[PDB]
């Protein structure tokens, strides 16, 4: 098996001591091909980049979800929520069974009104900018996704569009994620210099726990019923065990929805708008659809489902830059991958999603071009070739939520404004646990269409 | 609001307007007079012909309209069965075959068919290399030999050997005669005893097609052999949705469908392409330059065919002016308003008149009748649903990649190996069956003496 350059006793690990580790791994995959071994002190994994091998890795009879070191550090504040739990933990299948109906396409009808609430705030903010002011795209998109998840999740308003400094919960969550991310490439973690990081980390965990535990307790005491996930979780029972989720796991699910959903979804909208302004003919196609479909001052659920080309735009943005760029697997038993790579029980795999989506044997030679028409007929796409939302029963439970919000928001943006890439922005992808175009700015000229 | 309508014939309404040898060209002329939409009434049937991108982009909204079987397709269904082209979207065998066959018709799947396409293409070039001085080429006749044999080879690994014959293989004769009868039934005013022979011949030709294809399927199952053809993919394929494979009868109908739907559309494309090339010597020279620059090997590779960008533009511009499957039919899934001024009731029918759509001046400019492949220099500039030679949506042509790879490879080789002369100063005469072709189109080919 191919393997990149080594650093003596540290093996390959210093290769990840960079601010853009996913893009670095993509370049290694370019050099070494569909699979390479990555060794560190006390850990071996294998990075997969081809549909040929990843379709086998996605065989749930042979491989199960593994917690990457990133996910392991996130579990310190995400607990045994869906994203940071092992498949064999009782609370995964319990929460999976309870929550799946509340994330279905049919369930999006009930969240649509709250999504419109925040989306109209975004449109109103941009309508109210002065001439030669500009938009900070990922910053506003993250304001929009956080508030939408907070509203649809537990009927709480972070009011991000009223602030320069976010609600203290958001600051603690972002800083907790940053510390979790920074721990990945941190040498000598027990050194006294990181004592402050550890103190701050425990403080931010309590901030998140205290607010969510308070809202859960408030909702139980009031007895009120809203259209949010918190109500569904307070009333839900696992059909298998007959048990409901307890209050602690409910808090972890709410924290998980915010962690897993806010930056992935905001990056998608940011990357979508980036590719649109860089491809004016595609923007014109998407803007025509939004104008033709969204004939009412406020979009309906039915109208959002009609934004077929906008949906294609989002899928192509997810192809080039999937904002949750990897997931991890382990072999359930000894098995042979691709007919030439023997794997022992417990061996770890990483799916490098941006490389998978550039597999020329699947997509052709023009993999770097932004062409939503690749997704004109979804059935043409081979199995396990397009995995922006993971795989199998451990796939993204929020996929329908994410695509419904992004389709609604991008449609409204394209309905109400013309956009100008006024700085000729040079793509610079910042890496946390997710991907986003850092510093992406545009000017928006209103079409003067009322809400 | 008030929809235009062409002249009427009393109780026969508009129907006698189609009792002509060139009905598509007649419909195009009516569209010139009446505009983007006109109603067409016949006893027991009303439809609406659309010609503008403005209205057709709404008709292509799959949430509002689904594919309808025209009377032409209904008559073809008598021997095409519930294959993809003559089945309703709601029939179980459509979605099943659609799911199974789509991967076998992808652009990537053309790599596996390329060798068999080259086999037939080399036979075509060899025939033209072997003509004597001042002999000429019957262009649509040879193109139809080329596409029939290519589909037979890639479809079920059977050689009709059309280039060894003046009278085609009996399957082809039966298929062509069945298609002619299906077409002739459209304007036949049917139970008269004069048509008794037509009915007997029709059932005989159906039996010929069914018996041969059923035999090849049975032979393949008994042998167990695996080829690079669609028949193998269909014998081993399973719909991911239902988990079911196609049964042997539907497989036979798919094979018959590939030959019906693909042979005349694709040969007409090649014939119209060569017509426009010899009528536009500067464009022919540009395409011949590309073929010489790209096809540096005695036999073209799949990779080289993809590099024939200008040849691809030539074919698309030929498809723009004369799309060889010139119309398709739709019905309204629910009550809807088309264009904001035409109310449609559930079940109402539409016809998309593709050659008129491709002459929409609001899309293409004022020179819509000029042959300029440079229109397709950047495909992304073309608005949505403005260029639809292969239909729309999930009911679009599944053979689009097959057809364009075939036409690009063959035209590339033709331009590499020969100079062409329009030696009769051929006057375009478009014969209409269910497809369009330049009847009597002939050329002389002077070999460049480049070996294969
Ligand atoms: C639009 C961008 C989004 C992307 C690209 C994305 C991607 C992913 C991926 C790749 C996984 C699997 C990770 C793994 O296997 O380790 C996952 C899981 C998950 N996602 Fe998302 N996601 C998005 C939005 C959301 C939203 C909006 C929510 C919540 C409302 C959400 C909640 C979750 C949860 C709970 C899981 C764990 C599911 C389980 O294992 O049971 N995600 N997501
Ligand atoms: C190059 C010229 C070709 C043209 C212009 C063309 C055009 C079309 C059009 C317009 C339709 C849609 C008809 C409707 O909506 O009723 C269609 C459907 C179809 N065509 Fe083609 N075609 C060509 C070549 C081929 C080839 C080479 C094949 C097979 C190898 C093929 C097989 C089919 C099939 C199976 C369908 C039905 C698809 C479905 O409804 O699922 N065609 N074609």
């Amino acid at each position: 098996m191919p393997q990149p350059k080594t650093f003596g006793e540290l093996k390959n690990l210093p290769l990840l001591n960079t601010d853009k580790p996913v893009q670095a791994l993509m370049k290694i995959a370019d050099e070494l091909g569909e699979i390479f071994k990555f060794e560190a002190p006390g850990r071996v994994t294998r990075y997969l980049s081809s549909q040929r091998l990843i379709k086998e890795a996605c065989d749930e009879s042979r491989f199960d979800k593994n917690l990457s070191q990133a996910l392991k550090f996130v579990r310190d504040f995400a607990g045994d929520g869906l994203a940071t739990s092992w498949t064999h933990e009782k609370n995964w299948k319990k929460a999976h069974n309870i929550l799946l109906p509340s994330f279905s396409q049919q369930a999006m009808k009930g969240y649509h009104a709250m999504m419109v609430d925040i989306a109209v705030q975004l449109v109103q903010k941009w309508e109210r900018l002065n001439a030669d002011e500009h938009i900070e795209v990922p910053e506003d998109m993250t304001r929009l996704t956080l508030d939408t998840i907070g509203l649809c999740g537990f009927n709480y308003r972070f009011n991000s569009f009223y602030r320069d400094q976010p609600h203290p919960f958001i600051t603690s969550m972002v800083r907790a994620l940053d510390e979790a991310m920074n721990k990945l490439q941190r040498a000598n973690p027990d050194d006294p210099a990181y004592d402050e990081n550890k103190r701050q980390f425990q403080e931010d965990i309590k901030v998140m726990n205290d607010l969510v535990d308070k809202i859960i307790a408030d909702r139980k005491a009031s007895g009120e019923q809203s259209d949010d996930l918190l109500t569904h979780m307070l009333n839900g029972k696992d059909p298998e065990t007959g048990e409901p989720l307890d209050d602690e796991n409910i808090r972890y699910q709410i924290i998980t929805f915010l962690i897993a959903g806010h930056e992935t979804t905001s990056g998608l909208l940011s990357f979508a708008l980036y590719f649109l302004v860089k491809n004016p003919h595609v923007l014109q196609k998407a803007a025509e659809e939004a104008a033709r479909v969204l004939v009412d001052p406020v979009p309906s659920y039915k109208q959002v489902k009609q934004l077929k080309y906008v949906g294609m735009v989002l899928n192509e943005a997810l192809r080039l830059w999937p904002t949750a760029p990897a997931f991890s697997l382990y072999a359930k038993e000894d098995t042979v991958l691709g007919g030439e790579y023997p794997l022992e029980k417990g061996d770890e795999l990483m799916v490098l999603i941006p490389q998978l989506h550039r597999d020329k044997t699947i997509w052709g030679d023009d993999v770097e071009e932004f062409r939503p028409e690749r997704f004109e007929n979804p059935s043409a796409i081979p199995q396990h070739a397009f995995k922006p939302f993971g795989n199998g029963q451990r796939a993204c439970i929020g996929q329908q939520f994410a695509l419904h919000e992004a389709t609604l928001v991008l449609g409204m943006m394209l309905k109400h404004f013309d956009f100008e890439d006024h700085t000729n922005y040079e793509l610079d992808i910042k890496e946390t646990l997710t991907l986003k175009p850092e510093g992406f700015v545009v000017k928006a000229k209103s079409k003067k269409i009322p809400l």
